[PDB]
């Protein structure tokens, strides 16, 4: 599955990619909506952040 000591918890989930934005630097960011937290609490997470099935969500939102 997924290994690594320093990464991310289990409670942290990704409801659905609200939107995406590319900072002036270039790094692509994806507005992740922490299922637990509401939409008003949502936060911006770069495309580097390691989250459960993070690559899948990003791949999906894009295709669709």
């Amino acid at each position: 599955g997924s290994s690594g000591s320093s990464g991310k918890p289990e409670w942290m989930m990704i409801h659905r990619i609200l939107n995406h934005s590319v900072d002036k630097k270039g790094h692509v960011h994806y507005l992740i909506k922490w299922r637990d937290l509401p939409y008003d609490q949502a936060s911006w997470e770069s495309e580097d952040v390691e989250i459960q099935d993070y690559d899948l969500f990003k791949q999906s939102y894009w295709n669709h």
